[PDB]
């Protein structure tokens, strides 16, 4: 448990009514310690604004925009790569910012600062004979041009254009643009001349087009508003969009219909409804389930007909049609309806829109996963949803007022989270507590320090571990004196590098020391220097014939090199997967979209890292917003190699799944010298991966696709591994 006596201290000695203006009353000197890692509130008291400026200025946007100095502004974000958090701040002192006339400054100050005709005024004047003026104001924001009556030259059009292509949405409906420029503009950029600029008359070819192009539905509206006052609209325009709204796409042509189709209702059929009021009888068409699909948006223009149109779906067994309009059929949504909706349906309903919160009812939204269990409090209670394995702390359950209606939610949020830094911040202060609530929150914590309340499943869980901040010893490597006899390439490689310091170099090096290694091996090293450059000659190891045991016998490699400190990044796989960091902030995660490849690649290509430098790599290689440990990093390197390992291993073995997972994690654990052998069953994850098994030969592309919560069952097992890594880590 995270200890909390100073802050309960301070939250009882001055009667607050919450645990951020506790935190105010802290010692300077453990607010500013606190402030530093990210635990605090929202926003600090001023006592504390010259601590946060000479000590950790990166958090002065914690302070009332008024209350920070412009000079303090100024001289942070100077500093600073991301500076979105100061966006109020950089508003709030635009004009303290535009005086100083540092274009770098101006420059990372413009998408936070709302620029008016005035501010344009000083800024050609104070750039005036430069090529500035039109590169700062490419900067500019949607929101500066919605108040602006300025209008941009087309060379300022561009460069802003070219910066981020989306920011002609705004140009293009603030100001009428020449119909020549407008042309350029679609030819080159592929942009849709939906501006008043429009001049010449349209064929009718020209505006089907544009419609079939137009994604946002105002703009299909505003397209044709611009046209219909330069020409009549035809026939073959008239017939595209009645087809078009057949099609689903209705929010497109509202006003369009209610002024030229009114003599096609019945071209339109039932959607004729929704731009003429009761228009068509509906019950004397044949509806079809793609018809109730469309207007399920629509429902509001079909009450007139809405026992009919619920008929329809209840006779045909339209369950995600009916749930996709369960606001309108409260009074007819049986118990036994309720349970069809939870089973059946593509996407989960509100449980706030389930008339029945019976037992029954509860235990299908648990069998469902639903995350908004807490809501059964009405009827259930607390223990009744715990004993049937109900989980109500959830990201739903804190946007509710359900933490200061009962204090077990916050008990049981402490048992969830009591460790976690970030998630313990974010109740304590982003959300709304009552003082009763802040104080038990506070007594609950102090009186169960310790691991006590984690016991005995928590403790054991990775998020747990992570939270811990434990290390990863590293073992000392072995003498080395190979014996076996290793089958060589009859050709030598050659890899070169810019210095000795290099430490690609280094670990290629180490590697080379480290024995007992299964495909890693290199014979006959020479070296070659010309000034700084050092080059490395030897002989390859010949890869193993047999894809499976390739495969099997590098995850021991991989494993035996994290026993000696050398890691390696999986990016060339997972390029953007990083749950390690979802754990430690208490955040759910799931699998990636995709394995960037479907070839394990021999470990030859992968650059190995020290431990050591292993936090900063990882961080920067995923570009994380914050730096993780080296530990964290570690996890986080061997969650993603498992998961690779697992998956795409199965798509290329030839054994029962069952056998390679359970024999491959085994090998996993060989390489790490632990002693006892894994043995936690398989079955379930198997039947995942043989899925994702079978997609794989019917798809034929580049990538491994991964549909959404697919692999709960082998994350779970790929964390299960990293929790005896590290408890036998700990034991050494």
């Amino acid at each position: 448990m995270i200890s909390v006596t100073d802050i309960r201290r301070a939250f009882l000695d001055n009667e607050c009514h919450t645990i951020t203006k506790a935190f105010g009353y802290l010692h300077e000197d453990k607010a500013i310690a606190l402030i530093k890692i990210g635990f605090h509130p929202t926003y600090l008291p001023k006592v504390l604004y010259n601590n946060v400026v000479e000590f950790v200025p990166e958090k002065l946007y914690l302070f009332k925009p008024r209350t920070v100095a412009p000079l303090d502004l100024i001289s942070t974000i100077t500093k600073l790569k991301n500076v979105d958090k100061f966006a109020s701040h950089i508003n709030y002192h635009k004009n303290s910012i535009l005086i100083t006339g540092d274009k770098s400054l101006i420059v990372k100050c413009m998408p936070y600062m709302i620029i008016s005709d005035d501010d344009i005024r000083f800024i050609r004047e104070q750039f005036v004979g430069t090529n500035s003026i039109e590169y700062i104001l490419s900067f500019i924001n949607k929101e500066s041009i919605y108040r602006m009556s300025y209008q941009f030259s087309e060379n300022e059009i561009v460069t802003i254009i070219n910066r981020d292509h989306f920011m002609y949405e705004p140009i293009y409906e603030h100001q009428v643009l020449d119909s020549d420029f407008l042309k350029t503009m679609l030819d080159r950029y592929g942009i849709v001349p939906i501006n008043s600029g429009i001049i010449d008359e349209l064929c009718p070819e020209a505006i089907i087009e544009i419609l079939m192009a137009v994604v946002r539905p105002r703009d299909a509206i505003r397209f044709l508003d611009i046209v219909n006052k330069n020409q009549l609209t035809e026939d073959s325009v008239k017939n595209y969009i009645i087809n078009d709204i057949r099609r689903g796409k209705i929010d497109y042509y509202i006003p369009y219909v209610e002024d030229f189709l009114e003599d096609r209702t019945e071209d339109l059929g039932i959607y004729a409804n929704i731009f003429f009021e009761d228009a068509i009888d509906i019950t004397k068409l044949d509806i079809t389930k793609t018809e109730l699909e469309h207007i399920s948006k629509y429902m509001n223009y079909y009450t007139t007909y809405i026992d009919h149109i619920v008929n329809i779906i209840l006779q045909n067994n339209y369950i995600d049609i009916l749930a996709s309009i369960i606001d309108y059929v409260q009074d007819v949504l049986t118990e036994e309806l309720c349970i069809r909706i939870v089973c059946e349906s593509t996407n989960p309903v509100p449980v706030t829109s389930l008339p029945i919160h019976s037992t029954l009812v509860m235990v299908m939204c648990i069998q469902m996963k639903y995350v908004d269990i807490v809501e059964f409090l009405d009827e259930i209670d607390i223990d009744t949803l715990i004993e049937k394995g109900a989980d109500p702390i959830t990201e739903y359950t804190f946007t509710t007022r359900w933490y200061n209606k009962h204090n077990d939610l916050i008990t049981l949020y402490i048992k969830k989270y009591g460790f976690c830094p970030m998630m313990m911040k974010r109740l304590m202060f982003e959300y709304p507590l009552t003082k009763e609530a802040s104080d038990h929150l506070l007594k609950t914590m102090d009186e169960n320090r310790g691991a006590i309340m984690f016991f005995p499943r928590t403790i054991c869980t990775l998020p747990y571990l992570l939270c811990c901040n434990y290390k990863l010893i590293q073992k000392p490597i072995p003498f080395k004196e190979e014996n076996r006899n290793i089958v060589y390439k009859k050709n030598n490689r050659v890899l070169c590098f810019d210095s000795l310091e290099n430490s690609a170099f280094k670990s290629l090096i180490k590697i080379d020391s480290i024995p007992g290694l299964k495909t890693y091996n290199m014979k006959d090293i020479t070296y070659e220097k010309s000034n700084n450059i050092i080059c490395v000659r030897f002989i390859p190891q010949e890869s193993i014939h047999n894809e499976e045991r390739r495969i099997k016998l590098q995850l021991f490699d991989i494993a035996r090199l994290a026993s000696y400190g050398l890691y390696y990044i999986p990016s060339r796989y997972l390029s953007s997967w990083t749950p390690v960091v979802n754990m430690i902030e208490g955040r759910e995660y799931t699998n990636p979209q995709k394995i960037e490849c479907l070839v394990i690649l021999d470990l030859f290509s992968e650059e190995f890292i020290e431990y050591q430098n292993l936090g900063n790599a990882v961080s920067n290689k995923y570009e994380l917003e914050y730096t993780i440990s080296n530990y964290q990093a570690a996890i986080n390197c061997l969650m993603s190699t498992l998961l690779i390992y697992l998956v795409l291993g199965s798509i290329r073995s030839i054994s029962r799944t069952e056998n390679f997972v359970l024999s491959i994690l085994n090998i996993f654990y060989k390489g790490l010298k632990i002693n006892e052998l894994l043995s936690e069953p398989v079955s379930g994850v198997c039947i995942e991966l043989n899925k994702i098994k079978d997609r794989a030969s019917s798809g034929d592309s580049s990538f491994i696709f991964l549909k959404k919560n697919e692999l709960s069952k082998t994350l779970s097992l790929c964390e299960k591994v990293c929790v005896e890594t590290i408890l036998d880590n700990n034991q050494s």
